[PDB]
């Protein structure tokens, strides 16, 4: 049987969980008789991406309603979605295209797990839990209760977490250390670069066997661009509340996942409101978006040059942004260093 802790097994059957997947097509309408889970593909998803973008396109014009029926049509001819009567959406504003898209990232997660779940030697000579976590090629530990790793991190979400935004209380399940292949190479040369941070990343759950498997990635050129207020980067945040939003979780599904990773900023471009970037000024290496709440500043510790912002939450300076919190976006994924992973259980207030 398995070597691996039971926290670490259970995270194993959490990601690489199929049902989930399912119920994560299930819940965008997906008819699984037409669109199994074994009949996703890159390919297929590269198309939907790039049809998204041509109704952005559309949208920005004033397209001649045609032009979007057919754009229209052409999703849902990929993308096999069940309404039975009523008929499918137009897809006829920056709001729908933006929601496709965040969908079309979680199903090409969601094709990356089921692939890698299904590559590779099912020779019962293993178990199932030690062959999967191989699959991830990261490595997992647990970090104990009652360690000044967890101590650090407990603070930092519940300093970072208020009651203004209270829909739910948080409780820290299990704390993983992680260090995926090729993690400690890459971001070495990055890491001469000042201002490292360690910053939250939400994601939904089904995701994260492809964030594991193949680290934070920035958007494909098809993608549409909506959605993303500082263009294609990797987004984090210095408050748990503005991540775990991203986890996507209910009273249905009360626990979610979500990363701390060490961020290399250099020098930050900030700004108040929506900019496509990626082109960054020079002397800038990532983007600042200013958010009306704040850690609070003073109380900011630190670590081997990486500066853990878990002050309380409060007011910040300008107000006259378009930001609730802070935003942190790079352009490289090499400034990237995934450090944690947090098994999150939220209370809802309901
Ligand atoms: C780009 C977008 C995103 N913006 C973020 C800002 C801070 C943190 C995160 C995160 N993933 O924790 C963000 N994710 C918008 C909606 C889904 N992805």
């Amino acid at each position: 049987k398995s070597k691996l802790p039971k926290p670490v097994q259970d995270l194993i059957k959490m990601i690489f969980d199929v049902e989930s997947m399912k119920k994560a097509m299930v819940e965008y309408e997906i008819d699984l008789q037409k669109m199994p889970l074994g009949k996703l593909s890159k390919r297929q998803i590269q198309a939907a991406y790039s049809i998204l973008s041509e109704v952005q396109q559309a949208v920005s014009q004033g397209s001649s309603d045609s032009q979007i029926l057919d754009l229209s049509n052409r999703f849902y001819t990929l993308i096999p979605h069940d309404f039975g009567m009523k008929k499918p959406p137009l897809l006829n504003n920056a709001d729908s295209v933006q929601a496709k898209a965040e969908m079309l990232d979680n199903l090409l997660d969601i094709e990356v797990a089921y692939s890698l779940l299904r590559g590779g030697s099912d020779d019962s000579s293993k178990d199932p839990i030690d062959v999967n976590y191989e699959k991830l090629k990261t490595d997992i530990k647990v970090v104990d209760r009652d360690s000044e790793e967890a101590e650090i991190i407990r603070k930092y979400v519940k300093n970072t977490h208020a009651t203004t935004h209270n829909a739910y209380d948080l409780e820290v399940i299990d704390i993983f250390k992680i260090e995926r292949e090729g993690e400690c190479q890459r971001y070495k040369p990055f890491k001469q670069l000042h201002n490292r941070r360690l910053l939250w990343h939400g994601s939904r759950t089904t995701n994260f066997a492809g964030i594991l498997s193949q680290g934070l990635r920035i958007a494909p050129p098809e993608a549409p661009v909506t959605g993303y207020m500082f263009g294609k980067g990797i987004y984090f945040a210095d408050m748990v509340s503005k991540s775990a939003n991203y986890c996507h979780t209910s009273q249905g599904d009360p626990i979610g996942l979500i990363l701390l990773g060490e961020v290399a900023l250099g020098n930050m471009y900030e700004l108040k409101h929506a900019s496509h970037i990626s082109k960054l000024p020079k002397g800038k290496h990532s983007v600042k978006g200013l958010g009306k709440t704040t850690p609070d500043p003073s109380a900011n510790i630190s670590l081997d040059g990486v500066d853990v912002p878990l002050g309380t939450g409060i007011s910040s300076g300008v107000n006259d942004t378009s930001l609730l919190y802070n935003e942190y976006i790079v352009y490289d994924i090499a400034q990237v260093n995934l450090k944690y992973l947090l098994k999150l259980k939220f209370n809802f207030k309901t």
